[PDB]
């Protein structure tokens, strides 16, 4: 079991790439509702294309929800 992106990142369980290139992750938050997150980062080092305003990676945005809207 060793999934990858387009390019060569192995991605972990609940990431996903769709055809544009924008990651998405799914985590739930101190209400136990579903939600889903976007971005063109998948670490902190990426960059986002040419024209795209810069986002939070996903890993520091799981991490800042996660420890923020779940102690």
């Amino acid at each position: 079991e060793k999934r990858r992106d387009n390019r060569g990142r192995i991605l972990k369980t609940g990431e996903s790439q769709r055809k544009d290139g924008r990651y998405l992750y799914k985590y739930i938050d101190s209400f136990g509702e579903p939600q889903f997150v976007y971005s063109w980062k998948l670490v902190a080092t990426d960059r986002v294309p040419a024209g795209k305003r810069d986002c939070i990676s996903l890993r520091e945005k799981i991490a800042e929800l996660q420890k923020d809207i779940h102690d």
